[PDB]
């Protein structure tokens, strides 16, 4: 019973979380997941400031109100070569990665590793935070509050 959470650097408190190496998070699960990191879904303004500090990914993820990809450099296979916060307009499907916002993070680029999941609750799942540099933090718990996400 295991969940891998791949996380990034934080940029003005914003970071990306990919679950089990595939698009697999619902909007309800995304809010609960960010809550386990003492974080919330970023607002579009928070995401734009993170972008301006150096944040970009090549994955769709939830923010408040939309599913987006922050882009700095044009890349043909990432958001159809767009720059800025690219907003997903048309999709049949509901599951993506998520972005999260931690207000107590440093103001600009923070590429230190994440070493805790401070606000998960009691549960049976082995949750493993996986950093980009491979370092890991694991703990037994749960973060999903909606049964349909389990
Ligand atoms: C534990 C941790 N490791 C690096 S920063 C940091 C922290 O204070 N957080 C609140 C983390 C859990 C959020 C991912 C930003």
């Amino acid at each position: 019973n295991q969940i891998d959470l791949n996380v990034t650097c934080r940029y003005a408190g914003v970071f990306h979380v990919e679950k089990n190496g595939r698009y697999s998070i619902s909007r309800t699960e995304a809010a609960d997941l960010c809550q386990a990191f003492n974080s919330t879904l970023p607002t579009m303004d928070q995401m734009k400031l993170a972008l301006s500090k150096g944040f970009e990914t090549c994955r769709y993820g939830f923010i408040e109100g939309n599913v987006v990809i922050p882009r700095i450099h044009p890349n043909a296979i990432c958001a159809a070569n767009h720059t800025g916060v690219y907003i997903l307009v048309t999709s049949n499907t509901s599951h993506y990665d998520t972005y999260c916002f931690n207000a107590s993070a440093p103001p600009e680029e923070d590429c230190t590793s994440v070493t805790d999941l401070p606000n998960s609750f009691d549960g049976p799942v082995t949750i493993t935070i996986v950093n980009r540099d491979g370092t890991r933090y694991s703990k037994k718990g749960e973060y999903r509050t909606h049964q349909e996400d389990i």
